[PDB]
Formats: structure tokens, C-alpha cells, sequence
């Protein structure tokens, strides 16, 4: 018996909703929201495709290595329900963020905004320490963030745990955020490392092309009875020396240990503190920003000595085509450049100088590549960003690093690299 | 030569379709569907953020451990095409469901619904055994499902294989489901473990606030010539003793082996059977439900003896604010509570009692923590669910466990824990 | 103090946009696009659910093994911004494509189309070599692609690297593509393997049911100072002998090494070249296509000898219900069958013959299963595709393989298998 049915006529062409009026938008992804602000959804993401070549100190033998990888490949889902409840889930397909055991999350958070301007944020999200870190990874001026953060990257990374943060703008001239987090490392009882963060910024001028910003950061974590990796291992602006998400320098990459050890035993260190300062000034297309931080990792057991590190960076940026870097008091952070000329886009030049010093008195004998005393590095990052349009940014940068009391296997105390990136935001 | 073009005028503001009329909705995610029911799409998900602390038997040394993790972080894509063909793909970003080798699937299925009320379901999906299991993981009353399922978790998990299931409501008073599945373990010829499931429920009253439900479950698998993990390792309501998706109790978590072994050799066991009973009654905001199951893992080689286990739970729940738990005859399962009061939400209290017994006559000598004979555990789970709104549920629960013939390293025969969860459904 | 608010009235029912007019569509997924072609977004995917059984040479002992797995489970996000900038991100939830270190990408690309008909494509995407490979994995006629590609699968796989490709149709009768890529393997300096691809097709007739197609392919890679896996390990049409995404034949799967070694040392080989030919002819529901390729892997160090391999396939296909296979000059590739009869769908029968030969003079002694000389295999793939509708395709195929100078442990020189697939495209 063959199948059959009466012919149906279908009404065609309209798009409607059964609830509150909806506005839908696309700039390459999708946004849908009710006009009464009760409900919304946004699907987006970011692709950062990098190719780099580098030599000298950046590699073990000093010869040129390369890397061809996605720095980030986020899929981003966020939304609002019942006006005051937001979520944001950003997962990194490149596997550079998060982990196999715990999920490749850049963020998985829920925010209650009912106390606006005060927000309450929960879940897995990087703690707020530092201006360059607060700035979206889409819009950080240099291809990689500064080396001073590499002295204590726990201060502003989620480390596969959970946290709770309160934040607010204040008096139309300031921003404060404070939070507690549990990080993914246990003491001998299976109790996680607990961490406190504070950030406070005074930014009396806080708009694109008109920024005056000074801030303070503090981070503390309790390492009592906890085995942990104390290594400071800066990449000094060259991600490709060691990275997920594609090809890297492999066995010839030199992500060097400037201090600390991979397995510091339970009981070796008691706690770990970092203070930071931020400054920024912007007038139209010109901006200057800088940060300084200092870490003290405090020994517990007498066989161990404190480890200290200090670092800073300063950056100048200028949009040759005249546009301002966006700036938001909510988060006290820079953001994108929006090109005014549709035919040629926006062109931005930048220079960042980084300087770090590691004081690890536990290093008591020379190795083949590392001398007793304070290890140091300086880096220079000079480059161009072409904002083709709001979605696409193409970048090229030259990076140079110079070190003290540490070399590669070739004896190099400096190295050079070039990195190019194609970024697509949707 | 500079680029240029004539100015174009674009029509603005309208949203239309070229096919059948579409209705679009958002409650934080996205639904799009043609009004003639031919085509639909839904993007959603669920975040379950847990923080817990626990001690005694829950940890190896008895001291307090913690856990801070996502129990589930699903992204959910489902849709319909040509009316009768549905798909559902739920992937767990927390990596608590599925595996690295095979995909982190909660579900990846295709359902043909053309024989409605009869459905034919194919792909990777948990077999249907048990009421608490059939209930969505969004809406299970207690933070973790009962310990009786932990006696034989193969009965209602997909185990990275594939299956085919037929199901239907019957006579407006019953629900039946039966299926076959291939599970991810091979015999010496590389042929997968095959499993049969049946579930039948009589529910003459089957609506929110008016439920009378009795059901039977059966599961069978053939383990001929197959090496397998026969361990029964209950978490007794405390997920954080050992979990993916974030921080757990690490080396101090005590997910204890009550019976069975990690590598039971090919030829040791022939087959494995489980029978189960379900009962539920609901009148308005009050509900009572309970399940009992019994397992016989039947030895093949004479060196091995049968392993038996029996378990049950009973749960009372009451919505203090008066709302009913939703109930669906399709799937014969409870579902959500929908809050009536928008300002305070819905408040639900629950108590679940669990009781398990493992009879493994292959354990023929004491270990340091486990005595010859039948191992037993009882657990009590007492808690509160706050349904803030349809999307957000916040929970807190106290859990206590007491064991017989098994302790931790500290000699504890009981333990306590507290778990809190923030759930966001979109 | 209880919460309260004035009652708000909300406008209901409309769906609008603030920019250019939008058209939205769903066939199970989602498409949204502005009518002026400036912006678009598409969320889709593909599920390929496979069950297979196989014996003889396909397994080590010759007995029947099975497999129950997803061949592919892609989530697909693609879009357009500012008219000329496209992206496509396809991630494989089954974990059969890409890797844990680098991301499970089938594709993560950005394409600039402003030079239309010339495209510039960047990112992680399979290089273009071969007609059956260019054809979407949704619409390849046989359940697995041919064995000749298995002789040199680097020629048309991204291998977790990055690349740049230029392509264009020409003169309304041809298609050309050429590209460079960095592949995920380093020389001793950490510099990636670089690869060149060219493909050129003359297709004076290039529409569904009217195809005349001849093409040439070339691929080259530089292996100087690079350790690499030179093994040729064909599955001969039976994916389930060894696969991710679910259960496979495990320890009894025989994915046999026909030549090459797992760790060919740095300096062993200098470069690697493959030439290929393509031919296709289609008249209405009948099509014939074939490809031939030859590889020379050229030794560097004198201890090593060149490895050569040659392979081809030929396929006949006929749509019993009369429909043509779609064909696109852009990409010079076949595509789907679109069923005309809504009640019974489209039915297609196919036969593919594969023939491969591996000449590895480095194999200088017999092993227990492999004789000195040229190893060979032939395979026959006979099957049916039922295109239920545009979204759903169900397939069944018989596969037989016969080998020369290589057997399994049972001494089998042939084997048989059957594979069934349910595919859902959205
Ligand atoms: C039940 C009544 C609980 C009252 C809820 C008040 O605090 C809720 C907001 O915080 C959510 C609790 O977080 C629990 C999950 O763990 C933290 C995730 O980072
Ligand atoms: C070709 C003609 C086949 C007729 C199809 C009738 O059964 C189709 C429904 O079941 C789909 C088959 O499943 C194959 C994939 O493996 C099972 C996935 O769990
Ligand atoms: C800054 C000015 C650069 C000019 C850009 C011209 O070429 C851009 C198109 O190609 C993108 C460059 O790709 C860089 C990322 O690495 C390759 C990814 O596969």
C-alpha cells in the first residue's frame, strides 16, 4: 500500500513570536532579545590564527623554529533570563584554555545583575587583576599579554576552579571588584587552594579618547600543606615556543624556568601574595598604559627560602587613522578600535616594553644554562594592527627578548621573533 | 588607486522567511520552528555549578575535603526535519559525561516519530531503567541520583556505544520502553557487549499534583569472554569525592570499592541481570517515590563466584510554596517545578533515604579497610531547592552516610557532607 | 519588606531588526542573513551513526568483530561579515577529526571572497587533492573514502596545522586550487613540515546529470631532518577495525601496516611527492568516476630506500529513482541527491572497486604476517543509499577485501564486512 495524504496549504513568509516583541541581529553570529529586556541570547566567538618564527633564546639550540596554531578558537554562548540573571559560556576549541579533565573553559559563569550597578558573579572565570588582563583577549593591543603577569599567572586565571566576585562602578569615577576563588590544587586533606582578589581603579576620565586611569591590584592565596608547581616560565611574547591549538616549536622550544620548581612539596610554602599598580592615559588616537607588580611566595618549611619576583610593562599605542581605543568604566578596561574608513579600515601601531626579575635564593648552584642570582628578562614588542572592519583584525609584530643569568643551550642571551595573526570575531 | 562605490540604500527593519511561517522564542537560548510543525531547532543547555565539603567515610583520612566543579555543563542542539525526524545532541563541556576517546556525549540521538505514539530512537543515549533516572538531570530533586543505581550503573548509561529503542504510551494509562544497545567493551573477538532493557509503567494518574505510578525494570547484558570492571564504587551522594569538571577531593577522596574488581578477566563472568521496581504518588505539592533493584552478576569460570547486590531509596518531597512537580506519561517521569510567585520563587524541601548491600563472596580475606562478608551503606539526603524562576535553581543539601564492613583509612564508618548548587537552564 | 513593582504592559508578537532586513530559515538548524548579503550566520551539523560487523583479514584472528560509533558528529558554525569575509568552524564531537592537543577541527577557516571568482582561504582546512575527497563527507557515495588516499593521507588532510589557499573557477569550464600548508611535525629546529598542493580540473559539462570532468592533482612535502610516521595502514572500507567516536574492534582489529614504520628517524627521508588523476562522467541518474595516484617517498640517508605506492578506484552509481547527483564547478565536486518523491525518498545503488600496491624495499625480511615484496590489496564496496529526505540518509554496504603478501594472524588473505549508517544533516 502506497502512502498518500490530502494536500496542505501552508501560510508562508512571516516571522513572529508568542511572547514579548523580539529584535534579532547578525554581524556574523546571532543575537536575539526581547525588547522589554527580560530575555536575550547571543551566539558568537573568536578565531585567532597565528603563524610565527623565532630564534635565539626562544629556542633551545638558537636556530629558527616556527608555530602555526590557533591562539584561541572560542565558541561563546551567553544570555539573560528574567532580566537579572545572565550566563556566559565560552569554550576554547583550540584547547589553549582550561583542560581535558575539567573542561576547556575560558568562562562558564552566572551573573546576578539585580543590584545594578553592583554585580554578583559566580562560576569559572578569571579573577580581576590588571588592566591588560581585564581588556578582552580580542582587543589586547599586543599579540600576547605582558611578561609581568607570567611571574604569577595564578592571580588572574581561574585554574579550573570556582569563584564568587562582587563588582561595581562607583561615583561615576571608579571601579571596584573583589572575589574569592577555589583553585584546582588540593592540600593533603583534599581541600582546594583558596584565593582572594581585589582590584580598585580611579578613572575620573573614562571614555574612548579621554582616559585617565590609576589602579591597584591585590591577590593572595593560601598554599598550606599543598604540593604545587612554583615555576616561573615566561614565553616573553612568543606563544609559539610552547602552545596547544596547532603546531609549535616542539622539542626545540625554550620556555625556560627562571625560578621555582615543578613539584614543590606539601609544606614547602605557606602563602603567596602579589600587589599590582595600573596606569593609563588616552587622548584621541594616542594612549599610554603601564603596570607594575611584585610577588612574594613565602616559605614554610625551613629548607625553603622565599621566592620574589617583580615585573612591569609600558605600552604606547597610536591609531594612525585617528580612531580612539574604546574604554569602559564597567570593568575599567580598554576595548576595541572601530574603523571609521570602510575602504581601508583602521591602522594602529604599538610598542610595548616588558621587564621582569626573578629572585629565587633556592637556586644555589649553576646549571648548564642558569647562573645563581637574580634572573632577568626584557622584551620589546613592536607591531601593527589592521582593523579591516569590526569583525576582522590582522596583525604583525616583531618581538625581541634579552636575558640575564639564563641562556639557551647555545648560550644565547637574546632572541627575536615575528608573529602574524588573523582574527575573526563573530 | 583608492577604492570607491556608488551608495546603496538598504531596506531596514523587517524579519521574514522564504518558507512556511516561523515562530521564534527566547528564554535565554533559542527556539525557531515552522508553524506547520515540519521543521524546528532549539539551542539550549544547562549549567550545574557545585561546591561541597565532606569528611569521615567520604575521605580517606576522614578529614574535610572539598570540591568545586561543574557537575554538568551541557550545550544542547535539537531539531525536527520533515515533521517526523528528530535529533538531539547534548555535549558536556565539563567532561563528566562520555569520554575523551568517544566524545563527551550526554546524548546523540535520532528519533523517528512517524508512528506516534510509538517512537523509534537510535544512537547514543542512556537506556531507560528507573524513575529517578528517567527524570531530567535538570530536575532530579536531590543533587545526585540514588545509590541503588550505583550498584549497576550500566543499566541506564550509554557507555559510549549505540542503541535502538522503541517506546510508547499505552491506553492513556501506561508507558513502555524496550531497547538493545552495544556497549563499549569487547570480547576477545572484538565484539561489543550487548545489552537488553525493558521498562513498563502503569500510571493511571499521570499529571502534575496527581500521580499514581508503579513500574518494573529489567536489564540484561552478555559478558561472555569479556574483560571488564566489576567494581561497585558508590559516591553515596557526594559527587565531589571523585569527579571531573573542576576540583575534587583528589588523593583524599574515598570512592570505595564495596565489591568487584577493576580487571575481571575474559571468561570470569557470563552475564549480568538487574530487576527493578518503581513507585510514586503525588498529591499537589506532596510527592513520595521509591525504587528497589537487585543485581546478579553470574560467574562463568569456576574460580569465580556470583556477585549480588540489592538497593533501594525512598524520597519525600514537598513544595512549601504549593506548586506541583510536573509529571509526563511520555517517559513516565517527574520534571520541573514552575514557580508561581515571581518575587520569591518556589521553595521545595526533600528527604531521600538510600540503602545498599553488596554480596561478593569472591572477597575471601580482610583488607585493611574491608571485612569479609556483605558490605552495606545507608545514606540520608536532606535539602532545599529554591526555584528562583524557570531558569535558575539554587540548592543546598546535607548528606550523611553510614557503612558496614568497610571503613576509610581512619576507621570511620560514617561521614557527612554538604553540597550547594547553582543551576542555570537555557 | 516584600518586593513589589508597578505592572508593566509589554508589546507582544513582533520580530524585527535594527539593521538591514533579515531572512531567517530552518531545516532543522538555523540560518539568518541580511538581504543585502552583508551579514549571515548558519548553525548546522552532521551526525553519522555507524554499526558494522567484519571478519577475515579485517580482524587479527579472523573471527567477527563489530563497531558501534559515530563516524562524524560535527557542529558547524559559519558566517559572513562585511560581505567579503567568511568563516567556517566545524568541530567533531566524535573526536575522529583533529586531536586532543590541537582541537577536534574538521575545519576552522577564514575566506576572503572579495576577488570573486577568486577566493583566498586561510586557517585549518584539508588541502584540495582528489574528487572523492573534495566531495562533502555528507555526500560521499560509499560509507568510507577510497583506499588509494590511504596510501598518502597527508595530501588532503590538515594534520593540525595552518594553510593558505587560492582557488577559482575559470572560463566557465575549469577549476583550479593551489595552496601551502604547515603540518604538525617539526624538524630538529622545531620548524614545521611545509607542504604544497595543486589541483586543476577541466569540466566543460558541470551540472547535475551532465558532468564531464578530468583533473590532475599534485602534492609535495619537505621532510628534511624530520622524524615521522611513514606507515601505510589502510582500513580498506571498514572504519570499525580502528576508530574513535565509540566502540570498535579493539585488540582484534587488523589495521595492518602494508609498508613504512611508525618512527622513521630525522634524516631518513628528504621529501615526498604524489601525483593524481581524476575522471568523472554523469548522465542523469548514472555516474562513473575514478582516480589514480602514485607516491614516491624519497630516501635521504643511505641506510634507507625509497617507498613507492600506487592506487586507484573506480565507482559506478545509479539513482534507481531517477535523480541526479548534484555537481558544483566551484570545488569541482559531486554533492547530494535531492529526493523528488516525498513518500519513498531516493534510492541509489553503487559499486566501488579499489586497488592499491605498496613497494617498500626497506622490508627485507618476512614477519609472521608480511612477506618481502610488494604488498597489495583490492576491495569491492557494494551498497545502497536511501535518501529519506534532504536531511536523513540511511545506508547499507557490503565490503570485501583481498590482499597479497600480507595476512592476519589467522593467515586470512581476504575478509568481509557489512556497514550500516544513519546520517542526519541539519
Ligand atoms: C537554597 C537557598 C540558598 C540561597 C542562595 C543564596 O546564594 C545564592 C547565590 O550563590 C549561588 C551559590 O553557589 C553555589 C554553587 O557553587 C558556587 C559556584 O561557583
Ligand atoms: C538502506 C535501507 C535501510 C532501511 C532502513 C531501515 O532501518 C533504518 C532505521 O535504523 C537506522 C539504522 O541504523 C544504522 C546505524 O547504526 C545504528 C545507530 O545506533
Ligand atoms: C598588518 C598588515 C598585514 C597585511 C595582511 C595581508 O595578508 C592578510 C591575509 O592573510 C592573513 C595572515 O595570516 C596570518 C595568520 O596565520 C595564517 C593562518 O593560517
Amino acid at each position: 500500500r502506497l502512502q498518500h495524504h490530502h494536500h496542505h496549504h501552508h501560510l508562508e513568509g512571516t516571522v513572529t513570536t508568542d511572547g514579548a516583541d523580539i529584535v534579532i541581529k547578525t554581524k556574523g553570529g546571532l543575537e536575539v532579545a526581547t525588547t522589554d529586556k527580560e530575555f536575550s541570547f547571543k551566539l558568537g566567538g573568536r578565531l585567532q590564527a597565528d603563524y610565527s618564527r623565532f630564534d635565539g633564546f626562544y629556542t633551545k639550540n638558537g636556530n629558527t623554529a616556527d608555530a602555526a596554531y590557533f591562539r584561541r578558537a572560542f565558541i561563546e554562548l551567553g544570555g539573560t533570563a528574567y532580566k537579572d540573571w545572565k550566563y556566559q559560556i565560552n569554550f576554547d576549541l583550540s584547547h589553549n584554555t582550561g583542560s581535558s579533565d575539567n573542561g576547556y573553559f575560558d568562562e562558564a559563569s552566572v551573573t546576578y545583575t539585580g543590584f545594578n550597578p553592583v554585580n554578583l558573579k559566580f562560576g569559572r572565570f578569571d579573577p580581576d587583576f590588571g588592566l591588560e588582563k581585564a581588556t578582552s583577549s580580542k582587543w589586547v593591543t599586543a599579540p600576547e599579554r605582558n611578561a609581568a603577569y607570567e611571574l604569577a599567572d595564578w592571580i588572574n586565571t581561574h585554574q579550573d576552579g570556582m569563584g564568587a566576585q562582587v563588582n561595581s562602578t562607583l561615583a561615576d569615577m571608579a571601579y571596584l571588584s573583589a572575589g574569592v576563588s577555589a583553585k584546582d590544587a588540593d592540600d593533603s586533606d583534599g581541600d582546594s587552594v583558596k584565593q582572594f582578589n581585589f582590584r580598585g581603579v580611579f578613572a575620573p576620565m573614562h571614555e574612548a579618547g579621554n582616559v585617565l586611569h590609576v589602579g591597584v591590584n591585590y591577590a593572595y592565596r593560601d598554599l598550606d600543606d599543598t604540593a604545587f608547581d612554583s615555576r616561573i616560565r615566561p614565553r616573553l611574547g612568543m606563544r609559539g615556543i610552547a602552545t596547544s591549538g596547532g603546531n609549535d616549536a616542539g622539542d626545540n622550544g625554550n620556555r625556560a624556568t627562571f625560578g621555582g620548581v615543578s613539584n614543590s612539596p606539601a609544606g614547602s610554602y605557606k602563602d603567596d601574595s602579589v600587589w599590582g599598580l595600573e596606569g593609563a592615559w588616552a587622548m584621541g588616537p594616542f594612549s599610554a598604559q603601564a603596570e607594575y607588580l611584585a610577588r612574594k611566595l613565602k616559605a614554610d618549611d625551613n629548607a625553603y627560602k622565599d621566592i620574589k619576583a617583580k615585573g612591569y610593562y609600558a605600552q604606547l599605542a597610536y591609531t594612525l587613522t585617528g580612531e580612539s581605543r574604546q574604554y569602559k568604566l564597567e570593568g575599567a578596561k580598554f576595548d576595541s578600535v572601530k574603523p571609521e574608513n570602510k575602504e581601508i579600515g583602521a591602522w594602529e601601531v604599538f610598542y610595548r616594553y616588558d621587564n621582569i626579575k626573578v629572585e629565587d635564593d633556592n637556586v644555589v648552584a649553576d646549571t648548564a644554562t642558569r647562573e645563581v642570582g637574580d634572573t632577568k628578562a626584557k622584551a620589546h614588542n613592536l607591531g601593527v594592527n589592521w582593523y579591516v572592519n569590526d569583525a576582522v583584525k590582522i596583525s604583525a609584530a616583531y618581538v625581541k627578548a634579552k636575558t640575564d643569568k639564563i641562556t639557551n643551550n647555545n648560550g644565547d642571551d637574546d632572541g627575536d621573533g615575528f608573529v602574524t595573526r588573523l582574527q575573526y570575531v563573530f
